[PDB]
């Protein structure tokens, strides 16, 4: 399917350590978005375009020491998919947890317009802190 595999492609890219394969899903418009509960370490809020994307993933090593997804269940419908999953992060300080996320994507003409997600902020924090 169409709008599913340009979601793995921007998977792959992110388990490659790949920003090009990650922005190979993403319109130079979309619209990245993180819960606001993540504003204290300066990554809640929408970041835009394939600039906006960079800018994140420049300041998430001053938080994490690494992050490792992995996509499990598909739900798709339109031009929307909700992926859910699992992601292993790691602390600065070698400390490493399992935790959930959910991807909501909209797309159109095949490329992803927004990518919003959506998780438990305070076990993220814990995590971060540990
Ligand atoms: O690029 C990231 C990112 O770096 C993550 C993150 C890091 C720190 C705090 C909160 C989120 C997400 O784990 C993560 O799903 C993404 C991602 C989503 C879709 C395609 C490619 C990558």
């Amino acid at each position: 399917s169409p709008n599913i595999e340009a979601i793995l492609a921007s998977y792959a890219g992110f388990r490659d350590r790949d920003i090009e394969g990650i922005l190979s899903g993403m319109h130079p418009d979309v619209e990245w978005v993180h819960p606001e509960g993540m504003g204290k370490y300066g990554l809640g809020g929408t970041k835009l375009g394939h600039a906006g994307i960079k800018e994140f993933l420049a300041h998430v090593p001053t938080v994490l020491g690494g992050m490792r997804l992995a996509p499990r269940e598909f739900i798709e419908q339109g031009d929307r998919v909700v992926v859910f999953g699992t992601r292993e992060v790691t602390s600065l300080r070698g400390t490493t947890a399992t935790l959930d996320f959910v991807h909501s994507w909209t797309m159109r003409d095949g490329k992803a317009t927004r990518m919003e997600d959506i998780f438990d902020t305070v076990a993220f924090h814990e995590l971060i802190e540990s």
